[PDB]
Order: structure tokens, then sequence, then C-alpha cells
């Protein structure tokens, strides 16, 4: 127990560890070898003590070869679920800055939801908060980021009272020299009433800063902290579990699975004489010391010596094992590789879409929450409407609709029962138009070329 | 027996063993490897003893792959569970406040039914209460925290006298130091009326809330208790076996085979020279303790010698027995794994739908009656309408409805066979619409643009 | 930490390894046995230590085969990203001076897109700059050409404050030798306000230029640095890890796989005829150094000699393991190969589409992003229209379209769903028309030939 604005929590130092894992397995093969002490044990400990033992696990864990199907896995789910763009509901010119920049970088919120979905399908973790500079910005924390947080129970009612997130900035001095200064924001609810404060670090002395309490456009402060956490299972305080924790370490596994493999390969996999029944004196006589081995050349042997050539042959059991576990990580839900031999019959995989987009459907609902949320808490900032939604796509395997479809939406238009927006985003969904609806309205309006 | 406010039941107890095991497959690898010393046993006691046999296990150990199949069967069936969202079936403006924050966290209803959802599916075991602050805030507590109940049958009928379940929150101190204690919440039912009081610990004291009758705004107090505890089997205090006990075991015994055969690969996986009929004149002569195993170099060999590569062959009885334990989940229902060589003709799945989905629609209707009576109990607090419902998804194997479907639901919806707001969720259920129904009739209201 | 204008962040030195490596895998075979040493290691180092071995390490290299797959991988995503030509939205001849030539060069802007997508796809990396001259000029910056940034949040907001990008020019001397001159430009952003200049280089003298603020036609100076950097991730100051390396460290060790098989195949490949059982007195009598082997000639033995036909038989382990690579490589999301034996079903690629494009979704989005925030700059520079975009075909897997795709676009445009522009851009998109909206709408005008 630490009173530091640094102090961590226990679950979040204990997670750390799985957090950095998965980082490392979505770095690449770099930092699967930097740190392949933790992953692939030593295959002798006594030679680890020794300089040769050492040099030569080196060369096994260059030999070997990272699969990298944990960040494929990741970029597949990003693509099933970030598809064309997450659909605004409520006014648009009246929050025009917050979809060109969220954060007053010209990032657009589009692509800071996507790297908010990224976090949350491969660790499971993040934070948005929105805080008044002047403009609303919505802020981005990663996991690791945000270190401290309570769950203290008002009038029967779960309310998050203390949140303390590093915020991380480069110094602007005058010099080229690249700076690091670190900033502590510290959330605190009181009998109902937001309060925050900053702190900083320079020199090693902690500055800090009075406490203020951030009001909307029509008054009251604030009721809560602007700070949603989502993760994979729910947008709570509670740490979830990582969805690819189980991914990270079949492929840990079959990456060690790899190493001794290669190791293997490299060694035996040369076929060799192996002269068998032969003599000193008839190498030196002969021979000596040089063996021609082109077709041109026939070389002899006396009586009873056997040439057998000799290499290690396939289907080793190692092999086996590698390939069980491709099939495993295969299996378990990951659109990590696709494979050109294996054939699905049409119809059968429709029965298993929803389980296998289950954590797509999650995440995809978990972040659309979060950003509902953020963008009606500046809304509140602003004073302007607050029935607003921001939805991803959550209808996942999408491709170009079929003239049919495009005939049975155009005729449920038709009718009362699709909206003519609801149609647009149809079309734009299947990759059928690209103009927005206003456009086509009043291009719509004049007459016929004919 | 014991009379204080902590005595746990014993059943209780004795499910607490189960419980913890499957919290442990849910968390993934590293709390089963954390754990093996339950799970996988030692190959041999005599070397347990020994510290050398230690070591050697805490390697047995590592070398093993976890499956991580028990989590990808409860993501699934979370996913085939709640698909869309619930539906609501009531007036809405005036339940908004439950929908938008059902504890008043900001966490949605349809997050907290998810909750449930999951709890129910993996251990089977949930609680559902209802409290007043001014607002009523529907619980979610854990299967580990009820720990105690009563069934004492009043004029010949079943009525829950006393309830009482581990209340968990943080210390809000002053300092940043996370602190941990525990509220005790004591509900008993008196000739049919409901009081409930408040137990808290600080310091080793116990701290006693007077008896109170929290009251209906109409009046009348209350008849019953207001918690419901939902489970696998049915919405009854009696505990009801988790449904992955036998994934779980199946999991465990396919990660101790995993184990064997991890260690066997990197022991004899590995192939061997093996140069039988060698002198040791022979080899201090011209081996000298160094073979070259390259192709460019070849080794001679005395007569009557045979060189060997020896190495363990694939289809191991083992690797066999894994294969085995991966077909029995596969074959217990279990959307733990996909694969892609298998091929299912199609309509043959659609006679046992019904039997595979069957944990999944009794969970969906326990959780959704569970809800049911919440939410009529917070209408009860709250003096509101009492036919509402709360159902979620019953329609599982949910895909994108196909250009005949919608055309076959337009031409219902034309006829008095399907309501309006029941064609829009039918269209909203195929991934096809997104806007309310009040905003489709409100700008079909108008002109069309023509 | 260095105060040079020449200093580079050290994010971008620990990223220089490999982007060159990235860049040696897209050159071709030639880098790749340049550098052989750092790729592939040395059989023996006791042999490098020797003249011999690293002669015998020459002919290892040379003999190796490189697959050049992360080349064609990066081909068949920039032709599936680029198909047509990218849209624009907006005037178009009040930007005609950016399309036909995007820096004065004669190059469309098209084509720089092009280069940008490239970059991106390879290693993830890129960054585009809008400056005045009179005429504004959309610049193309490599990403090894930006070596500092900085990130200075003011009033809470992510503001770039600093950005240098070194400018490589070729020198106009009155000679035709080539010379090589570089320039340094200082993106400096201060309370707000956007301030550059340049450094150049000669004869080891750096030459500085006055502190400048490009102004809008309107006024007001600028409120951003005009540079955006462009990743596969997304459109941050933060390096992005390349989406190709991976394949290329797969690529590298097919490569060294390939170079041991080649080996094998070139020493034990050639069968030899192994005489055993041979004495020399019967050699000098009957061979006399010399065995013919046609058919036309029979060759005798004495008695207990058995002739044997000795080479590397196939469905070697090596070749098993250079076949698991490709595998991999194929199955990494790649279109680096296709397979003529391979088959696959019709309608199951439909649903992985979403998976296998998600890089070149991600790229797509954010190069249009980057495009459309440079265009917004140079209008602003020219004070013109600023609701411009930029965005480049989003929709994959193209091909020329159906007659019943013909049919249902028609039907579309009859009725008000679809734009007629939208229309001739779907038929344009199939391959079905070449000629301009405006073109075809003026011929169209007058009557029918008849």
């Amino acid at each position: 127990d630490s009173n530091n604005i640094k102090y961590v929590r226990e679950d979040a130092k204990k997670m750390h560890k799985l957090w950095a894992h998965i980082r490392m397995a979505m770095e690449g093969s770099r930092a699967i070898k930097d740190n392949a002490k933790e992953f692939v044990p030593h295959p002798d400990n006594t030679k680890a003590t020794t300089p040769e033992g050492v040099a030569r696990y080196k060369a096994y864990i260059e030999r070997a070869v990272w699969y990298g199907a944990s960040a494929n896995t990741v970029d597949g789910m990003l693509g099933q679920i970030f598809a064309r763009d997450p659909v605004f509901t409520g006014p648009e010119d009246k929050f025009d800055m917050l979809i060109n920049d969220v954060d007053g970088s010209g990032l657009s919120i589009h692509q800071q939801a996507r790297d908010s979905a990224e976090d949350a399908l491969s660790l499971g973790r993040g934070g948005l908060f929105v805080d008044y500079s002047a403009r609303p910005y919505i802020k981005f924390i990663a996991a690791e980021d945000i270190l401290n947080w309570r769950e203290r129970w008002v009038n029967g009612a779960k309310r998050t009272t203390l949140l303390v997130f590093r915020e991380e900035s480069d110094a602007d001095d005058d010099g080229y020299q690249i700076y690091k200064e670190e900033v502590w924001r510290e959330l605190r609810l009181v009998d109902g009433t937001y309060w925050q404060r900053t702190w900083r670090e320079n020199d090693g002395q902690l500055y800090v800063d009075d406490w203020i309490s951030p009001t909307k456009a029509d008054g009251s402060q604030f009721d809560e902290i602007p700070f949603v956490i989502f993760g994979s299972k729910n947008n709570d305080p509670t740490i979830d579990m990582p969805p690819m924790r189980d991914l990270v370490e079949l492929n840990i596994a079959h990456f060690r699975n790899s190493a001794d493999y290669e190791e293997a390969c490299f060694i035996c996999g040369q076929p060799t004489l192996f002269l068998s029944g032969l003599t000193e004196h008839w190498v030196k006589n002969v021979l000596g010391g040089a063996v021609v081995i082109g077709s041109r050349d026939a070389v002899p042997l006396p009586v009873n010596a056997k040439p057998e050539l000799l290499q290690a042959e396939g289907n080793g059991m190692v092999k086996e094992a590698m390939d069980q576990k491709e099939r495993q990580m295969v299996a378990l839900g990951a659109k990590l590789i696709d494979s050109d031999k294996t054939q699905r019959t049409f119809g059968e995989a429709s029965m298993e879409a929803a389980a296998q987009n289950s954590v797509l459907s999650r995440v995809s609902k978990n972040v659309s929450d979060a950003y509902t949320k953020a963008l009606r808490w500046a809304a509140m900032f602003l004073g302007l409407d607050e029935k607003i939604e921001y939805e991803l796509n959550s209808d996942f395997d999408i491709n170009k609709m079929s003239p049919e479809e495009l005939a049975a939406v155009i005729s449920a238009w038709q009718s009362n029962a699709i909206s003519f927006t609801e149609m647009r985003w149809q079309i734009k969904k299947g990759g059928r138009a690209y103009l927005e609806d206003e456009d086509m309205r009043n291009e719509s309006e004049q007459d016929d070329p004919l």
C-alpha cells in the first residue's frame, strides 16, 4: 500500500505480465526472439551456465520461426468489426468538430474508435475520458495507463469515486532532444460531484494543482465522473480477461516446437554417406580423405562394406505436434490463418456465425456504448442534444450485395417498412453507393435528363 | 452450525470446489498452471519428495499446453444468446433510468443481463436484488456471494424466508491505498412481510443496522423478498449443477495428456545417430568425440557397424487419446472449436438444433423470467405499470435475412398477421435496419421525394 | 540526445533495422544475397574463420533460391486497393492543377496516392506535406525521412508542435557529375501558429533560414502544421508496426531452408555406383580406373560384390519444412502465391473476405483521410471550397459486372435510390463505360439516331 499518486492497484500489476506478453505477441518476431528466455526454456541448464551453452542457445533461438498468428487474428477481427464507417445518430453539423478531430489532432473519431476496438480485442481494456479545454476532447487512455480506481457505493449504487490514470506527453523544449514528462490526472467524486486535478513531475519534484469542478453549459456541475472503462467482457472498472491469452500461449508453444524442429532440420536434415565397414588403410590408399560424389565417378569399397545414406525422414512427431497446434489455433475461433485445401459447404457456417463472431459482437457493442456515453458527456459539456448514438458495424461477414438483394431493399423502401436513409445505409454497406443521402436527394430533385 | 452472519450453507461449501475449478478454467492457462498440482498428478511421488523431482515437475508443467476450450464454449454460448438486444415490453420513457444505468453506474441493463447469462452458463448460479436508494437499483450478486438461504413453507407455499448474501465494496479513504471492506445483507420474511438490514465489518467489529421494511409507492410494504436466484436448471434457491463441469473435466484430462505428449516430444522427438558396434579405439582414432553430420563430409565406421537414426514416430497412442478427448469435447454439444475439414450437409443440423441449443434456451428463459421479476419489483417500487416484460434472444443461429425472407415478412406485415413493430423487430434481427420504429414512422409520414 | 537538426528519434533508429530488412525484401534476390550474412547463418564459425570456409559459404549462398513472395504480396495488395481510379468529390475544374501534377512534376495525384499506399502497405509509414511555392504542392515524404517529431499537449489537446523531416535533392551544377545535397525542414507550432524554416548543408556548413509563417488566402496564418503522418494502424505520429514483418521473417527462413536444400540436391542428388566388395587388383586388371556405364557394355565384378546406386530420395524433411513455410505464408493472409491445384467452393470466401482484406481496408481508409486532409490544406492555401473528399477504392475483389448486375443498377437508378453519377461510377467500376458523365449527358441530350 502506497499513498503516492503513482501507486498502482495490485490486480493491475498482476495483469501487467499478461499485457506485456500480449504486446510482444502483437509486436512480431523481433520482440519474441528478444525475450526468448521467458518463452523458450533452455534445453539444458548446465549448458546455460557455460558460455558455449548460451552460444548454442543463441543459434537455437535464431533458427526458430515465429508464426505471428495472434497479430493476424487481431487484424482480421478489426477488419470484420470496422467495415464502411460507424453510423452516427443525431445532428451532424453541430458535432462536426468531434467527428473531424476527436482530440484536436486531425484524427477522426472513426480512427480513435478503431484503436479502441483493437485495444479491447487484443488485451481487453481501455478508457475514454472527456474534458474541457474552447472545445471538449475525447481522450484515449491505454490500459496500462489506468493504474487506480475505486468502487464506493453511494446510496446503494455503484459509483466510481476515484480514478487515476497516467498521462504521457513529450516536452517541447527549445532543443530537438526528446524528453519524457508524465502527467497524472486524479478524478474524484465527492457527494455526487465531479472533481479533478493534475499532477506533474520534473526533476523529481511533484507539482500539485488546485481542485476544480468542471461544469456543463446549463450548469449543475457534474454528477458522475466523465470516464468510461471499456473491455471485452463489459464496461466495468473491473479488469476483464483478454480474449487473446489462449491464442498467445498456443503461439508460444508452437514457436518453441518450431525452434526444436528447425534445429533438427538443420542438424539431421542433410543426408550423409555413413560408409560402414571401412578400414583406415583403405581410406588412405584410395579415398585419401576425399570422396567424389558426382555421377561421373564411382567410389569403390572393400568387402562387407555397406554404404547407407542417412537423413531424418518426414512426418516427424515434432512436425505432428506443430500441425496439431496450428489446427488448435484455427479451431479456437481465430481468423489467424486460412487454408485453401479446406473446403466448407455453403450454409453450414451460417449456423455457427453467431458463435464465431461472439467476441466481435461483444467488443462492438461495448465500444458502441462507451463512445455513446462519451458523446453524451461531450454534448452535456456543449449543452447540445442528448439523444445521440454511435454504433459500429454489428453486421459482420459483410460483402457486396447481390442484384436480388438490391431489388429486395428497393422494394422494401418502396413500402413503409424501410426508411429512405435506412435503404441508403443498406446500399452503402453493400458497396453500391458513395454519395451522401443529401447529395443524392439534391441531384434527384431536378428533372430526369431523358 | 454457526450463528454468525458469515455462516455459509454446507452445500455451498461443497460446490465451492467446483465453482473454483470452473473459474480457473475460464481464467485461462495461467490459473491452470498455477494450481497444476490439483489437476496434473506428479508422475512419481518419490521424486516429488526430492528437490530434483519437483524441479523436473516444474518443467513438466511448463511444457504443457492448455487448450482453453471451456472459455471458448462460454464465449460462443454468450454470443449465440446475446445477439442484437433483448426486447423490452411496456413503456420505455418511464423506465429509461433502468435501461441506461441499471445500478446507477452507467452500465446498461443489457450488459448486466449479459453478465448474468455468462454466470448462469458457466457455473449455473446467480442472484438479482432490487432495493431502494431516490431510485431503485437492480443488483447483481455473484454465486459465491449468496451464502445462506431458507425454505420455510408458510400456509402450504414455498416461501424464501431468510437470504443472506455478501456485499463487497472498496473503502473510499483519504489515501490512494486500496482497502477491502465487506457488507452483509440479511433479507428476512416474517408473516409475509419483507424485512432487511445491513451488517458491516471494520477492525474485527460487527456493526448492526436496525430492521427496516421497504414499502412500495402505493404502500402495503412488501409481501415477498425482492430477490430471485437464477440458474441453469430453474429459478430456485436450490443449487443447480453447472453445465460446464463435464467440459472442464475433459479439458483437464486433455491438459494432462498434452503435458505427457509435450514431454515425450521434447525428449524423444529429436533424431539421434545411435552408432552401434563402435569401439573406443576407433572413436579416439577418427571420431575424437566429434562427428561431422553435414552432407559435405562422410563419416566412416568399422566393420559390422550399423548407424540407425532413432526418433519417436507419429500417430502415438498419447496423441490418439488427445484426439479422442478433443472429439469428445466437440461431441459434448460445445461450440469450443470448429473444424474446417469437417463438412455438414445442410438441413441435417436443423433437426438437432433443438437439442444443441437446449442449455442456451434454458438459460435464456431463466434469465428472462429473472429480469422480468426484477423489473416488476422495480415497478412496484416506483408504482409504475406492472405488465412489463424483458425477453432475451430466444431465436439462436441468427444470420442476415435473405431477400426472399424480406419479401415474406413484408407480405406478412401487409396482412393482419404480423404487427408493424413485429416486422420492424424481424428486420432488425436480420441486420436490415437500425433506426427506431418511431423515427421511421416520423420520416415516412411526410411525402415521398420523387 | 543531440541538439543538431540531424538528430533522429530513438524509436526511429530502432525501427530502421526492420525498415531496411523490408526494403531488401522488396528489392529482390540481389539484395538478399548481398547481405546474406545477416539472414543466413554460417554452417560453421570455424570454417568462417578460414578462407576456404568463406569460399564454401559463397557457393552456399549462390546456390540458394529466393522466393520473392513479400514483393508479390505488396504488388497484389496494391492492385487490389488501386483499381480504376480514386473518386474525387467537389469541384474538378478548380482543382485540376492538383490532379494533373500534385507536386508540379507531371505526376498525377493518383500515382502519388499509389506510392503512398505502397509505402503504407510495405513498412507502414509515410508523410504528406503541403506548402506554398504561385501554387500549393503536396509532398511525399518517405518514412526514413521523418526523423523527429513531438507531441506537446496544448490546452488539453494532442498537438504536434515539432516535426523535422529530411528533404533530398540533386544539385544542378554546370557539369553532368551527380552531386547529393540535403535539405532539412523544421516545422514548428508555437501558441497555435505554424512556423517553418529550411536547413541546407554544403561543404560541412549549415545554412539557416529565417522563421516564416505561411498564411491562407483569407488570412489568419495557420492553426495547425500542414503535415499528416499516415500508417497501417492510424494517422498518428507514433510509429506503427509494418504489416509485412512476419511475412519477411517467414521468407527469410524459407530462403535459408532453400539454401540447405539446394546444397543437399547439388551434393547428394546425383546417383553414384558405389561398387562395394572391390579389390585394387581387380580394378587395375579390368576396370583400370574407368567404368563404362552405357547400356551397350556390361561391367563384371568379383564374387560377393554388391553394386548399389545411391542418391538422396525425395520427400526429404528439409523439403517438408519448406512446404510448411510456404503453406504458412499462404495462410498468413498473403496474396503472394496462388495454387492451381487448390480448389475453393464459391460462397465460402465471401464470409472471410472481411478478414482477408482487413489490412487493405485499413490502409485504404488511412490514405483516404490523409489525402483528404492534404487537399483541405491546399484548399485553405488557395481559399477554395473546403467540403472536398478523396476516397480510394474501398470495394476490393473487383471484377467485371454481370448482365444481371447491370440490369439491377439500371433499375436502381430509374428509382430515386441511386444517383445518376452513382450509377455511372458503378458502371465504370465494372468495366462497362469509359466516357465521362458529362460527355455521356451531352451526347444523349440530342435525339436518337433511329
